[PDB]
DNA sequence: TCTAGGGTCCTAGGACCC
DNA sequence: GGGTCCTAGGACCC
């Protein structure tokens, strides 16, 4: 009953595709994000970048701050999502019970393969390898009975390694285990759980699962689980995309009207593009905007609705512009598309 | 330094049903 | 009053 589970995670990612792609930025620090100017974060950086603290989701500003000398690149998503789609492809080889969680990282169930004598070590290690050959990019990778340690422990050994952790171990890893490293525990609720003492899933061993239920529900479920190295989800493989977004935000906040206007107008053909690859009709069930002021508050306005638009997200975004701006300086401007059901 | 843009899942009230 | 829809918002991941 006890599976073997596979998370494999690209090194990274965007900045290991552009050195490979131009080996002049293999020595230097590069990063893929926005200019400063534009408001910028960074999507990720090389390890000469992250040498200098530079990391992802952080602002261009402090980043070039930190690292003055610091190349900054736009993004290349088709190569990306070439990168992306070859090593599916190669995951394809080994099983079928693949669960893309992004473009550089994946789920693979191979419990049940004949692959490399069954070994779970060995098939990673196979996949890490001809990911390297075929493409000249590194991958890790993590081997655990169940996904959310298979997750942690792809990121225990990188770049160019994998790491394992077997049954056997999984007490004694649980017990050190911060709950920071769990998936889905970010900073609010490390943070609101560390306020009552509890920095390890060893705390949460020794816990009252009806305290944790009554105070975060659903998720102190979860937390109990996971922190009894409890994780019965199973590899999907047939999940879909639910919606497509656009957002902008602009480089200075805009006060009227006609600016946001001219923004929607940008906006649309971008989202009929790319909803229109999945959707030809584009047939949809819900469609609406987003607006985030300069406090940082965002707001959405969203309502059923058959096809894709542009007159009805523009009468949408003008009552949320009047309704709800109050008086304040706009950001960024969205248009959103829910998918239909099936 | 000054805070992206691509998304998923969960919560919560009211509508609606039974 | 529970189940499920609708809409709005937040936490989290990549
Ligand atoms: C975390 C993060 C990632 N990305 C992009 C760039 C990453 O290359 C790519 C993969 O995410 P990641 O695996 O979390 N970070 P990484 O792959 O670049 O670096 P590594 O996995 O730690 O080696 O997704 C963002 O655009 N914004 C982000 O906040
Ligand atoms: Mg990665
Ligand atoms: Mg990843």
């Amino acid at each position: 009953g006890s599976r073997k589970i596979i998370h494999v995670d690209m090194d990274c990612f965007f900045a290991a595709v552009e050195m490979r792609d131009n080996p002049a930025l293999r020595d230097i620090p590069i990063a893929i994000g926005g200019s400063r100017e534009r408001r910028g974060v960074i999507s990720t950086a090389n390890y000469p970048a992250r040498k200098f603290g530079v990391r992802s989701a952080m602002p261009t500003g402090m980043a070039l701050a930190l690292c003055p000398h610091l190349t900054l690149l736009p993004g290349r998503f088709d190569a990306y999502k070439e990168a992306s789609n070859h090593i599916r492809e190669i995951f394809s080889r080994y099983t079928s019970r693949i669960e893309p969680l992004s473009l550089d990282e994946a789920y693979l169930d191979v419990t049940d393969s004949v692959h490399c004598h069954g070994s779970a070590t060995l098939i990673a290690q196979e996949i890490r390898q001809t990911i390297f050959n075929e493409l000249q990019l590194t991958a890790s990778a993590g081997v655990a009975p169940v996904k959310f340690l298979a997750k942690i422990a792809s990121d225990m050994n990188k770049p160019n390694g994998q790491f394992v952790i077997t049954p056997a171990e999984v007490p004694a890893f649980l017990q050190t285990l911060p709950l920071a490293k769990i998936p889905g525990v970010g900073k609010v609720s490390a943070a609101k759980l560390e306020a009552m003492g509890l920095r390890t899933c060893g705390d949460v061993q020794a816990c009252d699962l009806v305290m944790l239920l009554k105070r975060f529900g659903k998720f102190g479920r979860i937390l109990w689980e996971r922190s009894q190295g409890i994780d019965e989800r199973d590899v999907n493989s047939e999940r879909l995309r639910k919606s497509v977004g656009v957002e902008r935000t602009m480089a200075e906040d805009i006060h009227h009207w006609s600016e946001c206007e001219a923004i929607i107008e940008r906006l649309y053909p971008e989202l009929e593009r790319r909803l229109a690859k999945v959707k030809p009709d584009l047939l949809i069930a819900r469609q609406g905007v987003k607006l985030k002021f300069d406090d940082f508050q965002q707001t959405t306005q969203e309502h059923v609705w058959p096809r894709l638009n542009k007159a009805d997200l523009i009468a949408t975004a003008r009552k949320t512009w009047d309704e709800r701006r109050g008086g304040r300086g706009v950001r960024l401007v969205g248009l959103h598309v829910t998918l239909l059901d099936p």
